[PDB]
């Protein structure tokens, strides 16, 4: 009879149904697929390269200022800080009292660029200084970057080999101690006492973060760094909560979600106690000052009134503050989810190899030396490498007894310089892309074909019903 | 007519037949489809870090050891194996051939985690010698454990960077040779006569694998080895046949490949010829013992009665068994296939990227090796490094004449200690994730659509034909 | 009425053509999918191992020709090379200079791989210097490939560690200069003046590149190399543009688009102006000689005829040609887009991490330097070690005073030797394999749903319409 043909009309409407919601929720579950492909003829960028000299504070920079008539505020925080008695005495001898107690004074007793860098060369082309951006870091105090986006455009790469990368020689000012003195380990503290240079090695513009992500580089040796440039491509919503936003902090940063949490948690120290970290990103908020710095600490130097007896307790209630906000917040890991910090749409990264060589050789250690001597300032009166060039000198113009100097000059050049080469090693970048795991075109198709018969269906049976 | 029309109609019907096998044999092809997804606020595990010892055998505890009266086991196994010839004498001189024929006293030959390892520190908390534990390796002979998964629960990181992850201040232990005695290049092994730790970074809770899967870090050197996590998730059956199980070996091990081959080398010799082999997981079944052991090796040097004449070859099997079976296996990759081994559904894995700098600085060097030498036992009797202490001491409390015993001092002390950071670079957590390729739910809307209608035109044209 | 079912059909047969063309369309762009899976029981292939000596020329062995009455083509041409002005002068005192107007002389400058390479070991088995391939190469000279496909069939490997891998001890030959003489550090150079091994892990078959994609190895450490094996599979037409072929070059090479391209260059350079270059892949082209010879030179020394006077401008149009065309493809990158290089279709990858270890230990020392003066020319009149062995063996046959010799011998041994263990870290190989993303069974499936009930409703309506 003609009402089975109706139910089972009916039932094949109903399997058509189930398909159309089969098929729309899968469509409303924005589901991604990845694919790695291998672009050439795309132009490759050379990243940003930060470096930071691993011994912070020069010694004999402060030994030579503390002779000096000039630099009174080093000679009044020194003694200060020695006649007092303070809780956290971990942070009174750190770098980050001298940086926010001294405001300005505190750039002579770091290194300059022009000290460090005796030579550098991008793309078979000289460099200087000029090109060379510097930033106040944490337990480093000072990080120089080269190609930083802010005086230039990008640099961008057409070769690849050591050749026509950066290299620079570099010098980390090591410094001879006196006869006398000697130093304290602090045991509290697994970066300290080191000597190098600390790399880092960024996508270009971002946020360097040298503690975390850079790499040691030991002197008297000549060490390459051979990259591979990475790209990863993210889709935006409805697929996922990725931004092409721009991170601000001092100056605008291209977006990571690394500098996204740093800035994250320095917010987070300002809005819970009114002052910010020194060793998290600066943010130049007003009214707040740095978390350490103790007001009018020249005045609690000197009583001009009866006051401050000698092994007094000065009250820092904000480095309690910080110290304990710091250790909740690396204890304790659900800010994260409270302060935004998407991942950027668009991201670089890198694939470095890192190697050494020993360097550089005796037979051309002479006049690279001469090099050395003949481009800074003409006060050659002490450094730490005189020695060798007079060893060195006397071995050239006019051999056991002669080679006691030879090994003693080399031991000291490659106890202060070294090399460091950065290059592409291929000019392929291997891209990342996100694509719409089931896009709308293919909905579409996947609908159409039921689409016109199956409510065709249903129009002749509602108006065959209506009667 | 009419035929033509049924012969359309069935037409169509084969057609609509063709796609459901189509599809039906596409899903039975249970297809994988893998994706990348960066996860963010999932915990990071810290891994397992296994040291060990390049120098096996510390030859200072060889020479006191024979100028005491206990450790007599000593004295009767060498003067026993320098008093006969063996067949394959690489092993007997190795120390495999210490460890398996003498069970306990074999301990006193080692190094100790005490000797070793002089400081450290995890998430800025002090460690002991209490969390490691020590297993015995081959050609290493002891590797001690951090984060094993047995004594604690795995541990957890909340933070990244040098401060926050382990840091370890290690002595190799290095000594002194006497001034008439040297010694022999093994020139048929290509990792003996080496200085430094081999390091071995593993998923929390698997099985190590110094050989194979570690890094030398050299002395003198801070170095630093910065962790990406990496998260493997794979399929179960009918997609794959990873599992979930767990390796037995000694221990109970979280899964990984490659122990499992291991486990199934130990399995293929014991049951071949009925001994276990030192270079490979131990076992502990019973009626086995090690292939090497000389049973009674003590009554084979005592003649009581006329035997065993000098320079005599002593009949040893089991070695020949072992070593056979290991180049079958070495030169033969077909065991693989017949015992096992399926990949874990989940696996954690790491991206490392070691770097050096140098270390200790001279000025902060007596105070550290202030700390070394009043940690250890009061009897500073002799030591690698006495005459570095006398030498900086001598510097401090009361200039060439010094400058050669500051150099000596720092090459001492450079030349035995060494410095290691391990931690994390970043928290986000790459995962690879496997999905079907083609689900159930995808069949069952592809299917819908032509079930009802087509099942329906069956039942009608069946009904038709058959009056 | 019928009007409205007529209608409502057509619409139906629009949607069904809709949905044809739109899966059409969607097989026609023929999209890939990328998946990675671990293949295990697949035989991983041994690594091609390139290694050069970054000394590119030997200065003794530059001298003791001087003393020699046979090699005059060297005086000459280092006579006319001082006694003449060049344009372009640092090509002139570089080694492609040496390596072009002296032909076969210029062997006798470079190191013998016999020098280098004191042990050899692979897979437990002896090698010699026997199958090692020479290649001339820019800036090193020389490089040595081991496993270059040409002398024996492919290395597999079928085990894991350092024990199994390739094992080489290789000395520097670094020489002592003479008294008097110093060298000039060429500050225009960024690889000059290092010490070590320039190690190149490649593909197996394929082309070397030292300059771009090697590692540098210093001296007096032993450095392991653990490698991880990677295999690419990609798609040809119409999916891609990928290619089975193999590169030409001198020799028949495996296919890699950093070669292609670096062979396009050289055809590039020949085809705009007449020869080729020696920093590029040698193509060995009829009526082409290198762009740097200067023909009869020693013509040109010789005024037999009144001419050439002194300080003279010697002019070398092709080493400006070549020097243009150089600096136009590095800092313009449109060539690549003429010369084809296609990806290969199959290729194989390595992951390498590279790790030190103080080698050798002194106790160990005499005795390994004992074999590398026993196997070399029974003349051991001068070699930078003699002295190593003179101090050891007074050490030996018969404690400051020795001390100091002790510590004289350790530092010559290791500035000069050092070792490497390239091996692999595990036998799995993680491949990544294209897949058609919407294949032909696919699209045939997705069609034959609708194919024989809408073409049979077309054949309906137009066999109704035509009367
Ligand atoms: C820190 O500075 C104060 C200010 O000069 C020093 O006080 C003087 O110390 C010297 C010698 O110790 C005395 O002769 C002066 O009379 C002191 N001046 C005053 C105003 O009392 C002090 O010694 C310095 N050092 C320390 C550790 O406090
Ligand atoms: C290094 O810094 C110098 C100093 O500015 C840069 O030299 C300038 O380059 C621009 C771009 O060609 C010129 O317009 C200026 O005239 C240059 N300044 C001077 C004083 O000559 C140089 O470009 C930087 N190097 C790199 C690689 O960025
Ligand atoms: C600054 O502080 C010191 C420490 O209190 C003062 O030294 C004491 O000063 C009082 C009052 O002048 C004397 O009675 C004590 O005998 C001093 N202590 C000594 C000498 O040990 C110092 O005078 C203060 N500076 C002033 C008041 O200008
Ligand atoms: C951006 O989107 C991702 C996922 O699309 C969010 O990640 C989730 O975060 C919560 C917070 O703990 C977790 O419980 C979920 O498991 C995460 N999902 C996944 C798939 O990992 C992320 O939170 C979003 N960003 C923000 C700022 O909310
Ligand atoms: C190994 O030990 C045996 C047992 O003591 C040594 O044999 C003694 O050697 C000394 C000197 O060579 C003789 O004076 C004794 O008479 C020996 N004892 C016996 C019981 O014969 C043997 O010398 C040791 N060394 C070697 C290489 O065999
Ligand atoms: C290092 O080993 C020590 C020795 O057990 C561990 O100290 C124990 O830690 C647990 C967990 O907090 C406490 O319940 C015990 O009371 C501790 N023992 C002692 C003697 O105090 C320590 O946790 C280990 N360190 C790490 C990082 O695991
Ligand atoms: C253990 O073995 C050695 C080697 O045979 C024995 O030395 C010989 O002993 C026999 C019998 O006593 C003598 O005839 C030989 O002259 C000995 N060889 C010499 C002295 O070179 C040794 O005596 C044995 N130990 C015993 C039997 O207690
Ligand atoms: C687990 O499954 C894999 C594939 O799903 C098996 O791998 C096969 O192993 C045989 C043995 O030589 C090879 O001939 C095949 O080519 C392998 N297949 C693939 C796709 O690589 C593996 O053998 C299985 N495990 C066990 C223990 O049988
Ligand atoms: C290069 O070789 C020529 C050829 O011998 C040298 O010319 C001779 O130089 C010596 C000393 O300078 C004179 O005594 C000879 O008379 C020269 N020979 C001729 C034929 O003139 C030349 O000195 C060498 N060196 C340089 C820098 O030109
Ligand atoms: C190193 O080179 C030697 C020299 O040819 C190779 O030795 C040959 O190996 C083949 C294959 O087994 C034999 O057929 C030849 O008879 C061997 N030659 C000699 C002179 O014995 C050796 O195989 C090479 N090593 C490696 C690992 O490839
Ligand atoms: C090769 O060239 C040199 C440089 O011109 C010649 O030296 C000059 O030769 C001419 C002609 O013989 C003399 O007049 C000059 O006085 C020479 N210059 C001096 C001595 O400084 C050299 O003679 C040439 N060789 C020949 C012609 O055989
Ligand atoms: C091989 O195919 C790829 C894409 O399938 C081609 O890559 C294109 O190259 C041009 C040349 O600049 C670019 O403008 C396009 O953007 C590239 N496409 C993609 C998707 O990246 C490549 O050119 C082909 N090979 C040759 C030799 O033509
Ligand atoms: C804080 O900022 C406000 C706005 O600029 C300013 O008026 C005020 O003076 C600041 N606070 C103090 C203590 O000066
Ligand atoms: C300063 O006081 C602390 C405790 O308050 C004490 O340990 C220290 O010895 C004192 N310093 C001097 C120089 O007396
Ligand atoms: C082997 O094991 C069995 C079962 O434990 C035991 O009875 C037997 O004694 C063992 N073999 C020997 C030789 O002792
Ligand atoms: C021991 O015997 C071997 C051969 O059996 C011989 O080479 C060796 O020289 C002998 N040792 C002594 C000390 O005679
Ligand atoms: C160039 O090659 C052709 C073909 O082999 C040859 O005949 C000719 O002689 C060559 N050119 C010169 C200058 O010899
Ligand atoms: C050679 O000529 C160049 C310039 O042409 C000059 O700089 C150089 O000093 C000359 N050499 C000698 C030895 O005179
Ligand atoms: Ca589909």
């Amino acid at each position: 009879r003609k009402v089975i043909w109706a139910l089972m009309v009916i039932i094949g409407f109903t399997a058509a149904t189930l398909q159309l919601s089969l098929l729309v929720r899968k469509y409303l579950q924005f589901q991604v697929v990845e694919l790695s492909e291998i672009k050439d003829s795309m132009p490759v960028e050379y990243p940003s390269v930060t470096i930071c000299n691993i011994e912070p504070i020069s010694l004999r920079k402060i030994r030579k200022a503390y002779n000096k008539n000039e630099s009174q505020n080093l000679k009044d925080w020194l003694n200060f800080t020695q006649t007092f008695h303070f809780k956290d005495m971990s942070f009174m001898n750190s770098i980050r009292a001298f940086y926010e107690n001294l405001g300005s004074d505190a750039k002579k007793i770091s290194h300059d660029l022009r000290d460090l860098l005796i030579h550098c060369r991008f793309n078979r082309e000289e460099c200087t200084t000029e090109n060379f951006t510097s930033s106040f870091d944490g337990n480093y105090f000072n990080c120089f970057t080269f190609n930083g986006g802010q005086l230039r455009d990008q640099l961008q790469m057409h070769a690849t080999g050591p050749e026509n990368g950066l290299s620079l020689i570099i010098s980390i000012e090591k410094d001879e101690p006196l006869p006398g003195t000697y130093g304290v380990y602090n045991f509290e503290n697994n970066i300290l006492h080191s000597a190098g240079v600390r790399v880092v090695v960024h996508a270009p513009g971002s946020m360097p973060s040298p503690v975390d992500h850079g790499f040691d580089i030991p002197p008297g040796y000549s060490s390459s760094v051979g990259l591979k440039a990475l790209l990863h491509t993210r889709l935006s919503e409805p697929y996922g909560n990725c931004t092409e936003d721009s991170l601000e902090g001092i100056q605008t940063y291209r977006n990571t979600f690394f500098a996204c949490l740093q800035l994250c948690k320095q917010r987070r120290l300002i809005r819970e106690c009114k002052c910010k970290s020194s060793a998290l990103p600066d943010l130049s908020v007003e009214n707040i000052t740095f978390c350490g710095v103790i007001p009018d600490w020249k005045d609690i130097r000197r009583n001009v009134t009866g006051e401050y007896k000698m092994n007094q307790t000065i009250p820092t209630i904000s480095l309690a503050c910080e110290a304990r906000v710091q250790k909740q917040l690396n204890n304790d890991r659900s800010y994260e989810t409270e302060c935004g910090c998407y991942q950027p749409c668009s991201e670089t990264s890198y694939l470095k190899s890192v190697s050494l060589s020993y360097w550089p050789l005796e037979f051309y250690q002479l006049s690279a030396l001469e090099r050395f001597f003949s481009q800074k300032n003409p006060t050659d009166q002490q450094h730490f490498m005189k020695i060798a060039q007079d060893f060195l000198s006397r071995l050239a113009h006019p051999s056991l007894s002669e080679k006691e100097m030879a090994k003693e000059a080399s031991d000291l050049i490659r106890q202060n310089l070294l090399r460091l080469n950065i290059y592409l090693e291929d000019l392929s970048v291997v891209e990342y892309r996100q694509l719409p795991a089931y896009g709308l075109a293919d909905l579409f198709a996947d609908i159409g074909g039921t689409l016109g018969l199956w409510m065709g269906i249903s129009v002749l049976t509602i108006m065959e019903l209506m009667e």
